[PDB]
């Protein structure tokens, strides 16, 4: 018996890990969000998937749907995961992110499963915020530095609370940058594929970034949810980090993300008033925003996931220059049809 | 200086009353969920229009738009809309229907605009429920029958009371039924429309529905959103019913509705056991399942806009008819397509 | 098996309906909020009689405590009561009297005990604010006046859904203005019995009020909280108003309350000028603030029970005049002390 | 000129903050939460202070206090502050403490007080929980051991945030265990201390306890509170543990306050059937009962102050053997009349 419930079915990584425990037989079920409009855009194609509607700001409807289910496997991905917006939806954010996972451990407990299900919470390195140690590994002291962080924060603690105080087998994942050609429109690399995809087919010709030289560790995320899974595999509940070790700059993303395009960018100038300009052409394909700049920037992410490798055999399988060359590639095909 | 902000602007009502008021002039805000998917379907075409991410659920998020919005007219659409739906998410529905409408007055309150700005709230015919009176007027008793009807009542009367105790221009538009091409496509209509043109397309052979007794006035949402309009530009702030006056079944709507894919349907059985099926090839269209009806049904709804015509010297342009062709002939196109 | 669950044990009604369970032999749960202090004064003689911490606003608290009371009987008096508080505490008064509501509703349901659980809400008559009819009914349309009128109202309706919906056995008492030597101090009532009570005592030289001439219907909260349990034996589950019919001002309040400590008060002035003065000593004893004043008013309020009567043969016991000398002259040997 | 708010103002700390602060001429304003029943016992003597109702969890509520008050000072003590109570009211503990500490920071940003408000933050040594290191410092990684302690953790980090993101004084008080006989009755030192007072005038014969061998850093809350006050007159906010750096377990506690009563404690047995006897008569005193012991127990605080005293120039003065019998001694005289 495999029974996974997956809040955050709709979104990248949800989709992925769909795909990932159906392929191996599992029943699945997915909490969905009511919208006006479609929003299983990522899932569809799957439709051993049931879907349900529900919130994770919702207590009643969470018991409801845990009850009915009697899931073996929860993964709580489910939550309001930008960080720009997080600044501006502080509240939102933590009744989603932090609160919410309170609501989801508490309807398991309610639920009577509290010794039976397995629970993976959707940590993230954004809980090292200004890092304390580089690279950052599980004993890093963390420092927040967004209101999604600190709700996220506030949620890692919880989850390992239930562990602690009722034996529940719940972990925390704390997932550095994962990206694929399902990331949110919205995140700096999809943002950048997007964009350079559109002045590849003449949809653009310019767009704005923020800080340009924020520097991440960035794995694909359809290695990352073959992690989550493989944390519930474990004896024990514990706690990893799972990462690349490999970091990289928006700057350096931009340069190889063009490089596909047959363009090659040269940089002037500073600050807000920087350019990434065509060496040939000399036309100016990237400029500088700060109102895509954060009031309290994370600088630096890099991940050390040696315990993951170790007890859970886990490694990334795709490389930075080939997950640019992906995305890159995927939205050229899909404005391709635009 | 007309500047309006429009909750709910991505979705049906918002995205017509976008239009609307482009087309007079008007700097047109919206505030939009953050969603992890694209979600601006409605109103992409429109990139005067700013949109502001938001949620009804957060109250300084709203006064921070509000205060950098200063709008002269505020348009609260947004809402978790469907009934079926407010069953399971009852708390959600009562936080963002009911308790959000007051955040919204608050933020306005809050903001220094109690005495300039003008306020709709989207009421609904679902207040009166178990209709006390036929047709139905502003004076009719209302008699919610389902979580939504509870938590839009909530939202008519804060209205009300910020009206009366601050004297601020706020009114409720209590509007009826109101389809068009852009409907969610889980309300009755929109599922018939794009089912019969699935199946005229051959992309579909039978679909099911819940309660085919039910009986609705149904207008279209382009003609309803003017009266939105109007009764802000009213010299007093005052409460109207908007609605067609005239009443037909799910059935019906289903039968009109194959017939302009040249289908006669003939029932036959009764309850979850009646089918629809083509009267020419005897195959079977349209079954029932009990999933689909509600706990609480709102057995009749017809609407009396009396007021209206005499205030605002409003009349619907679209009838029953029209709306019903309009709809198949948009999803057979829509379909068509893909 | 008797057993009762109690949201707003710790108030005035919840105190009074406490004692009245004890006395028919139920095990009585009640639901008391964390406070730094000390906060079961009314109670504290009581302790048959079981609490528990929760609050209205946290769903897993309430579920918790129903799955391990299984009440039989459960009566939500939980809220926050006050009119004019709620125009500037709207929101929390949303989430405790209307959302809370549901709140414990579905705890119910969700706990197992859809079909086993008679559940009362205190419904009140703020439901008809602005009044349509006079005297009021259970068939007179609401028209609420303030945040806590519109929160109430959503509670109201609430109810009647899972009623309807589910089958559940919930009644919604329509409850006039009671009040008793327990009675909040804000209101009106226990505000006046409390400070004419001072003023006689020597503790107090005056005090204001808002509106002198709001008219109310005022019964004694020990003998309503009688008709909630009448409800719940009721054989369906009906809604019904409790009420004297009898309507008082606040200004007769104050007059018969001053008149229990031996002076007559005469009115002089208009509006916020109006003041009551002593008729023997010639001092003033109350003025008026506009800061007590409510946005929207409800002017008016006069109960029609004759339903009640005729199903649950409820009949209120304490008229007026008694109501106010037992409050005046309890608060005068409260502050003696 | 000195205008301070203080939410919390009903509890222990804010009635000794505001009498601290009415000494040194301030205008005192604080947040009182409306009650069925009276509930200022602890500040009716001080009748310069002005009270407000309000709640942590009703942000328009805030705004208009912060609006009308324009404090110079803000100390945010207002908290759902138990630690066992938190483990059964975890959500509502996290609205308060966490995101009530999040609304009051908006507020203060959405009063345009950013830049002229210096606020105090009631953090907690409960952040260190399971402890890291002995003793306990600020740059000692936090360990929260419930719900209590998770709420904090969020708070603390969102506080920081203002810090470095909006420029606000803002302040961390990492403040250990402090008591008075104003203590609320349900800590263990005013159970103890209330119980053993009843106990010396025959009022009592016996009482509960939960785990006897907790060890913690208990000092005089008249004391701690002079330092939240001297944090915000630094130069630059920063964070610091306040503490006595002496330890002691909940039995010696016990021991100390029979003693003032002239009575000797001799435990036998273990676990849940240890008893405190009286030396002299035999007679039990003190019982165990596992319904007061916490899921997951916080064994062992000590701080270390020495950034604050370095600092702040501020020292602990009552030691633990003066505040046990100044606490007995408050009890039996309060205990004496009823
Ligand atoms: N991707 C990364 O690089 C990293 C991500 N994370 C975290 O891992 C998880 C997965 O990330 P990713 O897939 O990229 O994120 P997405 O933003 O793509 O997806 C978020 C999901 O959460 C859902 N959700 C949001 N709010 C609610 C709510 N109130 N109730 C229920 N569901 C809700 C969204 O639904 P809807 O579609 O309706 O918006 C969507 O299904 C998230 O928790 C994220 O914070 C951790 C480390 C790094
Ligand atoms: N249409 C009808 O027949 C009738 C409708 N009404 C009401 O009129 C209004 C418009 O109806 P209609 O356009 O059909 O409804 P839709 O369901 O099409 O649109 C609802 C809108 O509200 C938004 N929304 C939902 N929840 C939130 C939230 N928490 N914060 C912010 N925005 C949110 C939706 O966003 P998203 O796209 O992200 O879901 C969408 O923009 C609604 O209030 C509806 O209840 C009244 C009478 C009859
Ligand atoms: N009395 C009247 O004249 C009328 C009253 N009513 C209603 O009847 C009920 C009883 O009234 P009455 O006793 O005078 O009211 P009180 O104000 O004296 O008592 C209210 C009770 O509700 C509790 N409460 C408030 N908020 C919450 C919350 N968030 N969670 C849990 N408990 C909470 C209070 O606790 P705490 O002590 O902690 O504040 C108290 O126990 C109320 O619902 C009131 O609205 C109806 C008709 C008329
Ligand atoms: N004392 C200690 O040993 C330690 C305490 N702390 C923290 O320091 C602060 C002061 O502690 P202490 O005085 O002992 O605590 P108390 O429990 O005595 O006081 C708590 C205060 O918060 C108020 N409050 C609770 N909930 C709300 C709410 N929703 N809205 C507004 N006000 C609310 C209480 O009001 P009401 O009276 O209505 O309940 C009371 O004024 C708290 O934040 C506590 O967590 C930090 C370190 C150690
Ligand atoms: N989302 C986003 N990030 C940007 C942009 N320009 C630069 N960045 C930076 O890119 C880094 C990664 O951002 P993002 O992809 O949102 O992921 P995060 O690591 O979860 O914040 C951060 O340092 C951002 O500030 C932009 O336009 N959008
Ligand atoms: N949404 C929906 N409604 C259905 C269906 N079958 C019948 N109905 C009924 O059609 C009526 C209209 O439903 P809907 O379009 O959702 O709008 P409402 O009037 O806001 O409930 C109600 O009485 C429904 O019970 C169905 O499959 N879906
Ligand atoms: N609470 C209160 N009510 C007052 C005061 N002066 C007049 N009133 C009026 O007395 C009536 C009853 O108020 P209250 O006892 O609070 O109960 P309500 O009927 O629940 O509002 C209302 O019309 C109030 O406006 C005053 O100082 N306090
Ligand atoms: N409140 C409380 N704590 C107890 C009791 N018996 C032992 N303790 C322990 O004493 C320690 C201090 O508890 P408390 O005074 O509530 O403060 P905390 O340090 O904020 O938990 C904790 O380790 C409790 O588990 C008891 O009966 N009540």
């Amino acid at each position: 018996r495999n029974v996974a419930l997956i809040t955050g079915i709709t979104g990248q990584d949800g989709s992925y890990l769909a795909e990932f425990l159906l392929e191996k037989g599992y029943e699945v079920h997915g909490i969905v969000r009511r919208s006006s409009s479609f929003n299983t855009g990522r899932i569809e194609h799957l439709y051993n998937m049931k879907l349900h509607y529900g919130d994770l700001t919702d207590s009643t409807c969470l018991v409801k749907i845990i009850n009915e289910v009697k899931p073996t496997e929860i993964y709580n991905l489910g939550a309001q995961s930008h960080v720009k917006i997080s600044f501006d939806l502080a509240e939102y954010t933590a009744d989603v992110d932090g609160v919410g996972t309170l609501r989801l451990l508490d309807a398991v407990k309610t639920c009577g499963l509290i010794n039976s299900v397995k629970f993976y919470q959707a940590s993230t390195s954004e809980l090292y915020g200004k890092v304390q140690e580089i690279p950052q590994k599980e004993t890093t002291p963390f420092y927040p530095r967004s209101p999604y962080g600190a709700a996220k924060l506030y949620a890692y603690w919880i989850v390992v609370n239930f562990r602690e105080a009722y034996n529940l087998f719940a972990v925390n994942g704390i997932l550095f940058n994962h990206e694929s050609p399902r990331r949110g429109a919205n995140f700096v690399t999809r943002k950048i594929s997007r964009s350079v995809a559109k002045i590849y087919l003449g949809q653009l010709e310019c767009f704005s970034l923020g800080n340009l030289d924020a520097k991440r560790d960035w794995g694909h995320a359809k290695d990352y949810v073959e992690a989550m899974w493989l944390m519930l595999q474990n004896d024990e509940p514990e706690d990893f980090v799972i990462a690349t070790g490999e970091v990289h700059s928006v700057r350096e993303f931009v340069e190889k993300s063009f490089l596909h395009i047959g363009k090659t960018i040269v940089w002037e100038g500073k600050n807000e008033n920087e350019v990434g300009r065509c060496k040939e052409t000399g036309k100016v394909h990237v400029t500088v925003d700060l109102k895509y700049y954060r009031p309290t920037e994370v600088d630096f992410l890099q991940g050390d996931c040696t315990k993951a490798k170790q007890k859970l055999n886990w490694k990334p399988r795709v490389a930075f220059d080939e997950l640019v060359r992906e995305m890159v590639h995927a939205d050229v095909e899909l404005m391709r049809t635009n």
